[PDB]
């Protein structure tokens, strides 16, 4: 998590802005910069380094009494801060917008993806540029499609069917919020279409789900992606949707909620979704989740079967 | 796949036989050596080096034209010829048993991930020398008392709750026999006491490999411990397995077989291995194996759930 | 030994085909891929990637579990499908021939040498372009020139004359199908002029032959270029060619054999060679391979007892 | 090529004689030492040291002005001088031979083949003294026994009879006088019983011989065992042996000289050999050897055609 | 020491020579080319690599049976030979001429040590075209103007006064044709312009030489600088300058020889070197420079004491 | 330079003293130390670590705020420290001389080269214990015996005629004060028998240093060795022995000075040395240093030359 004001800062084209990125040791010297409670929200100045992010977002990077914040010495801060560039600059902005529209919620992981899957010489954002810019647009949240295969976040391939991908994040490589965890392993499933999808891809995803990856739960944050991660992190991802949801009550913020097929979503996360979208209490409802409930062993039957006797070939 | 002839030949002690080693040197001497007919089952001596085994095992050591035979070129070789000769040298052997007793086939890799335990010093394999001799002699079959965890193949502790135990064999370490492939792993399930065991225990081994292990089918070769192999090789354990049932049907070997309990062991292997022991024919036999049934998911009810609302905290 | 089918793909210029190579990642994420019956024929697109060949072709690939296939995960890959998108976009391909042009077999290995030797600014097939087109169009086997050796399919000179040379086919640092032995040395022999050759040439190819290679048996695969390989394997060759001549008895499909010189290729090669093209059994026929027949021990008298006394300074 | 007063120097006993070595930093500093011109040949006694070899022997060291002599600065010239200890002390030698045993020839490499094989803990030199004490007496020539098999100089065997052993000399690995060329190969073949040997051995001999080895010739220094050297250098041995009889026909050293037998042995080589036992002239009896006479390609017909119709399979 | 026809071959204009180089590759084929006689000494054409020199100079590169000819598997041969190219086409080469123009004996390391200098950009031979265009006519021997400093062959400069350089050869940098002796250092002295020196500068240099370099021998090949080596191979240059004036004395070829001052080089070496140029006797003159000649035992006295007591601060 | 108090600390054995050594740990944690200025010379007590020095000697051990002191910190460190108690221990100390004994000033590296020489087991420092007792004994000045080579202090032999020994200095590969440059060289030449030295081993030496050590002068600290060293460093020596005469002209203190044969000493350092030793003034003396008085270019005739025309075979 992270907001949009820790890559560039807008500069006036006196009629719109252009935003621009920082310079490592920029912010760098900012980080060790002191100065009065008054000023301690705009934009800093290091003199020798160009601009600089305000004191404000001071706890936001890697400093020596606090690690929990973006690394930024590496390269890919300045690759991911020339694609936010790339992207925002063709979307014409306006001046009574841009002040929030630098403050939008990103999982910098998903921008680090797309750098890692730009670079590539293969992967179609390499070619087509609209592409890419649509693509940023959507991970920035300026744009109304919801991502799509053609447009996700990266990552190898491990599963692929006529309707859907299964993307498995690799969210070791990386050199902006490497995971400190050798086990932490989480798997993406897009669709490559936004129409209703049939009943036999759905079945297919289901045995595949439920025989190679029955050692995880299949969730979802709203958006129109199935999260997939390891039954020991749901309660987490509950607590930590939770937020995203409740702070979105607040009006002036989007609540929009996109839940998927119950199909092959966790009933139980499903019924714990849907009474959080409907509106109920806020612990009371996360009370569902630990309520094990649970008489038919998978959701559908005659499955599993098929795939043990499929596979003895 | 080995015969004992490859590690030790018999010297004479006047009442008995002490069984020695082989040089490497000298096998290495005795595979391009060459010898008329008549004496190529007769043990040789490479001069220089001492004796070494007759050329009719030429085709069954890892030479630049034969790859498929056991290596020698390694400590590993000498080692478990060492605890060959540790051990069959207390057994008292006769004059007219050493014919076929140096020849009972051994899985050469029992012999190695043995070895490669008795030289860890944390395991009781390396106090008590008793229980080291016990453990060669059922790894050679010269007793019978079938194989406990006390006395197992070694390997690396996955789980065990206080009947069983589930090692994970390591042929990727191996300098005898390694396994070229990469994707060779297998489980064995050994018993911690010959009694018959509870049901409570029972339902948690299979609660457990149903959940952690369900990419698997549990199998047995006729001895007292369960094997484990992804179904993408079942079929091969089949036919390998039935040799070694057909080829004991003629006299000179046992026929004895051993099951385990129907309610864990793959029911359709668990009738195949049946209808094997049973004295049916060969093939028509075999088709059992290909013909799908268990017109449930599982077994058993309810067992699945209970890890999966388990692991949620 | 593969298709051309797995190195490209056509696409349609409105005219004719434009043949476009495929992205190795693509490939690896059909590997991968689920598609219905009905359609494992047609080309599979790869949303995120591109293109890639059909499912049909699943088994001819290198995953972890059939590492007996075209390895892909390297720069070679690319490198040959570059290479004979170069050669076969030149030749103009009609609607009813590439039915069965992308289904010519070619041994990949020789493609892998062509691109081993096209790049190596040394040799003349890194100056003219239109040699190299033929080169590789032979390669592909779409003309009736046979190979000679400035179209020849590389490798490092080891012996030569006015009429002939003798490359020493290096399978070992290929990185698309490499030969997994470390003692598997294969000779080619090509002719310079596909002219009638002289008696004195031949004298002393053969007295080379029969002196630096007397450990080695010299055959032909049907084509302008004789092979040269260790007796033991001689007898495969004759297999693996046997088909070759078996499979093409089929109407429609060239049978065309060309065998050379008896006065240099193994005798018996040559009869049972020259009993093939007369057309017979299967293996009565080869049954005069394992026939030993030998009244002169060389065909000749006075050639290596000539290099003997010579070498003598 | 060496002279025994380069590895110890005698020591009384007030009765008999104590071989000692040296120290290599002895022997460097007397390498940088200059005495005048009256005992030259008088062990030299480097003060800080302990004794040195006399300065007569300056030109056999290796220097940085003369690379031609022995290196000693490896651990290697160390294990040989004490190997020769063990090898002299216990032959009681009288004080009149003292002065021209240690002046015996022995080709250095012989003695580093030799200690490298008492080293290696699997040969039988390393359990039983006094067959090594026997080896190395041979070796300096204070025996009548010709080198049999047990007491072989060593190196890698590579063939091996009832009757034969062919010892494949490995010069490149020595630290004491190493090769000047790197391409040198060298093998040897020795008789494993010294009585007379049969007719079937000789001959299977001569067919590996002349299948695995025509590229070598087979040739004798006079001593009891088969040299076996390329043709490219026979000239030089055919010097190399012609000084070695010639400085022994003058009287005071022994000239016993022993051709092998002649049907396995180079027939030109056999003839030249026998010329010079007879007492004939210096050159023109060499005059025989580049000459060529060639009545039958070898004494044995119908060997090549048999091992290349064996090896068929 | 080597002849100009080992780096590059004529080619004809219609009208004029281009030379153009040899690909390595195809002098390492035609290596092991086997042509018949009477066609010996006429240009070769592997017909995969382009032309090579004829096989009258195969004993004249570096293989594994001849390590005493010119390595050309390295980059510098290549390099100088696209020197040679550069400097001989500017030179307008006649057809009666060539012949024999082609044939003048260079030492190979100056060309070696002239392309190496000539890649180091700070030396003027970086800049100038035109100079190193005269230089490498010089080094080839197609002008007149002897070599001064300008044009010298390379090294580390050690000494410098007005009218003197004081040149080091690195022999062991160079990767075409160097020393195989570890320790060979040798000096060259050449001169600043042609005209007459003083004295005061050649008692400077004759000071720097008698007292940093007291352990060498100036002495004169027949250029006009001067060279310094070691006294214990002065003997050596001696021979190998006198066949260079005697195979002279030719009529056809020029014999002239260059000597320098008498009051530097070496007395003994001017006097021997003088009666060689008079047209002496071939061993009687040579025989005067083991004979001890000392008109004075340096030609200066009260010299190395003024550096003694000069370097004392 | 250093003082022996720290290295060792005298100990009670109620009738003597043991020298026990410091612990490098123990010294280093006293350098950190702060006593009162009241007991700045008793021997300190790092209570955890046992006794160290007293803090007098703070500044003259290697710390990162003054590093021309001794490094302590290396293994040689408690090498020489345990050889200079191994020697101290045996020479039986008084309670009176121990106070002065302690503080004979010592060439630390002088002690380095002893035990660098004593471990390495080919000198004779390393089996007669003795010998090496005398020899740290008069390496303390605890003897009378001038350091003759038995005894001298290490180094590797470049020269002995009979009575002379010319070792290189080594302080590059030392570890308590090794060099910092890498030019700096210096030569030790000692006497074998402390007996008056004839002529033509004079005359032998003089050869060998005006030969191949011209640039090096000869001088003597004062003791009976010729110390060697570049011109370039006289005058440091002439002062830095020159307080060791002048602090010795204190009442108390032993200032015997052996100066060698004039012969061979360098005849202006031999001048200034008699003129120190006489008693004249400090400055005004060594002038006599600076003064160039030199009729004979060197006080042989016809020597050089001799070398010359030696070196020429």
């Amino acid at each position: 998590m992270a907001e949009l004001a820790c890559f560039c800062y807008p500069h006036l084209e006196n009629d719109s802005y252009k935003f621009i990125p920082f310079n490592n040791l920029a912010i760098k010297a900012m980080l060790t910069a002191k100065v009065d409670k008054k000023d301690m929200d705009k934009f800093y100045d290091s003199i020798i380094y160009g601009i600089a992010p305000p004191p404000q977002f001071k706890k936001r990077y890697n400093t020596n009494d606090n690690s929990r914040g973006m690394n930024f010495e590496t390269i890919m801060f300045t690759k991911v801060a020339m694609l936010i560039c790339e992207a925002l600059n063709s979307l014409k902005v306006t001046q009574a917008n841009v002040s929030n529209v630098l403050s939008r919620v990103v999982s910098i992981r998903h921008l680090e993806n797309l750098v890692i899957r730009k670079e590539n010489p293969q992967d179609i954002l390499f070619h087509s540029k609209d592409l890419l810019l649509k693509s940023t647009l959507i991970a920035i949240g300026q744009s109304k499609e919801i991502e799509t295969t053609i447009t996700a976040e990266g990552g190898e391939i491990v599963f692929q069917n006529a309707a859907f991908t299964m993307w498995k994040l690799t969210y070791l490589e990386h050199q902006l919020m490497p995971i400190l965890d050798q086990n932490f392993i989480e798997y993406k499933v897009t669709l490559n279409e936004d129409k209703p999808i049939s009943d036999v891809h759905v079945k297919e995803l289901v045995a595949e789900l439920r025989w190679q990856y029955n050692k995880f739960a299949v969730i979802t944050h709203g958006k129109g992606h199935y999260r997939i991660v390891k039954y020991s992190s749901v309660a987490n991802h509950a607590d930590r949707v939770y937020a995203t949801f409740k702070s979105n009550v607040k009006t002036g913020v989007n609540n929009d909620f996109n839940l998927l097929d119950q199909r092959i979503i966790w009933q139980n996360w499903y019924a714990f979704t849907s009474s959080m979208k409907q509106g109920n209490t806020l612990d009371v409802c996360k009370r569902l989740l630990f309520q094990k409930m649970k008489p038919e062993k998978n959701p559908f039957k005659g499955l599993s079967t098929d795939r043990k006797m499929d596979e003895v070939s």
